[PDB]
């Protein structure tokens, strides 16, 4: 009677979900983990082109209303993604995405001639990260529209394939227009993300009457219940904006109706961030069965008829 | 014991406490409600030249998590409030603050040219709003630096006074540094009241699959408990970056907790707007108890002693 699956980018999903790049998929058993389980796919942990320890700890801090982090980037490496991607992932199980994170546009550039062929032979797919909060002295790409041009004519340029771009949040129209004026000038950005976390956030415990985190005086980037509503915002102005486009979510999941949230705001996938890193990849069984409770009670067979159709007033 | 006095801008306050503007500050009622309120302070709702009816209903949702709105300005033109602040406010009682919100640098420099008479032999202190996020085709000012600077000038070069600026929260430590550049351009903005609504959010209700306010398709500046941790980050952010200024805290403060939070963070004062919004003037009596409760657990006779205080790891 109902399917979550979701046909795009030349590949079919059981279903919307995925792991958030960053959030279980940094190691080996991580993305094995995530392959393993329930999800429709998975991103690995956003690359750098050498590994990365990233920031010092403590760099995340779950909380009641979701988590902030600023994790530094620490991952194993482009060669160790790509890898994963050429010899390791059971592309029989679900599509892959490898996310990438490059300190710079040169990196990108390189690590993207690499991925190529991977692509190409695998299908692994990208996912572009505009959107590192975390890095010390390193802005969030996307927030600079001529360095997010740059970035997307650099990777357009070399890069023979399709690919996604994870989005920091948008908080003006202005802001959502003018990226995605920018978006919707590279026909191989197939996908947008939304979003990243909201970025630089403080959580300040009242109690230590100290900062969470270590890196950057306490300020990180905010994932969970804070930031649905900001997530809903970005997935619909980009759904509406770049209507050429897919727009996976990401955002505030921590339930089938958070997820159902996002496909009516326009979303296709539904990464799953903060929940995921306080649940464990077996929260992909809950959020398929919690989401076609949701579809079964709204008498809504397919995520097509409703994706997107969030009524305005 | 223990005191909950601040002292600026040649005032005593009896307390940090103060609406959020544009909340329960509208009208002579609500004006004269705050007045008599255990508030510190008080702010006009953000004016324009001329009353404006606002954007169209509804335009208000409180949420679980804080609320979303897209009021839109309406208010009862400058002439009112600054006829309130001219003629009706009571001094003896609180500091009065008039929000000022032109909808261009023009309508702002205008108001500043009659609002120096009153603000001279009155004391009224101006806010002037940077960070409107609800009306639609006006982008919030501060987050073109440009526009900010040259708005801050023309208000500066007719306005001889101290005065604040309310500013949209930011979310890179880039914007926080451009940001501070401007203001501390500036010596007449003495303080920075941080934060406005974390600006276009979409609250989805997934009972009616539709967005909950009707501007501008949902879109609305979210408050509350949503927005604690970024209106953290951005009190501190500038509490660092312009200490030559005052930080007035605005976001997510329902307690006293949350107020010791937003002083710890580096805020003078503390607006209060959704909670308020959501239990009325009040709240007042009861933040003042609470936050008084938080200081003397921790051992805190003065907001001096632990102002800006966060311990960084
Ligand atoms: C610990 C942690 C690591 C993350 N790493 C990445 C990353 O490497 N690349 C990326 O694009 N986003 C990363 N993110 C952001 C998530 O992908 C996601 O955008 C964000 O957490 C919002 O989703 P959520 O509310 O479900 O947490 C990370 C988030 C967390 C909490
Ligand atoms: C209904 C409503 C009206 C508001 N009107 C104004 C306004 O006129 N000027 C302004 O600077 N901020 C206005 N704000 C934003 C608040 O001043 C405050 O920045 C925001 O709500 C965050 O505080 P909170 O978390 O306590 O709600 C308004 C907020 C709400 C909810
Ligand atoms: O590794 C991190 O700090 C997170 C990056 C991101 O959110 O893109
Ligand atoms: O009146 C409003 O819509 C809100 C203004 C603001 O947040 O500055
Ligand atoms: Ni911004």
């Amino acid at each position: 009677s109902m399917s979550l699956q979701v046909n795009l980018l030349n590949n079919t999903f059981a279903n919307p979900f995925m792991n958030a790049a960053g959030v279980m998929c940094t190691t080996t058993e991580e993305l094995v983990a995530m392959t393993e389980s329930a999800s429709g796919s998975l991103v690995s942990k956003s690359c750098t082109p050498a590994l990365r320890e990233g920031n010092p700890t403590p760099r995340y801090q779950a909380l009641p209303l979701g988590s902030i982090n600023s994790m530094g980037l620490p991952n194993n490496g482009f060669d160790f993604y790509l890898a994963y991607a050429a010899e390791q992932h059971d592309y029989g199980k679900k599509p892959l995405f490898l996310s990438m994170s490059g300190l710079s546009m040169r990196e990108n550039v390189e690590m993207c001639k690499r991925l190529a062929a991977v692509a190409t032979e695998k299908g692994v797919i990208l996912e572009l990260n505009l959107s590192c909060p975390n890095v010390p002295g390193k802005p969030q790409v996307a927030y600079d529209f001529d360095a997010m041009r740059q970035c997307l004519t650099a990777v357009s340029e070399v890069y023979p394939h399709s690919f996604g771009v994870k989005m920091p949040p948008y908080f003006d129209f202005a802001h959502f227009d003018a990226a995605a004026e920018i978006l919707n000038e590279f026909p191989k950005v197939q996908f947008i993300t939304c979003i990243n976390s909201i970025g630089n956030g403080l959580v300040i415990d009242a109690e230590t009457e100290s900062v969470v985190i270590k890196p950057k005086q306490g300020f990180g980037g905010l994932g969970g219940r804070y930031v649905l509503p900001t997530a809903l915002a970005n997935i619909n102005a980009f759904y509406r904006r770049c209507p050429g486009k897919l727009i996976f979510g990401c955002g505030g999941v921590y339930t089938g109706e958070d997820a159902f949230l996002h496909v009516l705001a326009g979303a296709s996938m539904v990464q799953v961030g903060t929940a995921l890193q306080e649940e464990g990849p077996s929260i992909f069984e809950r959020l398929t069965s919690e989401l076609l409770g949701v579809m079964a009670k709204k008498r809504y067979q397919t995520l097509d008829e409703f994706r997107g159709k969030v009524r305005t007033l």
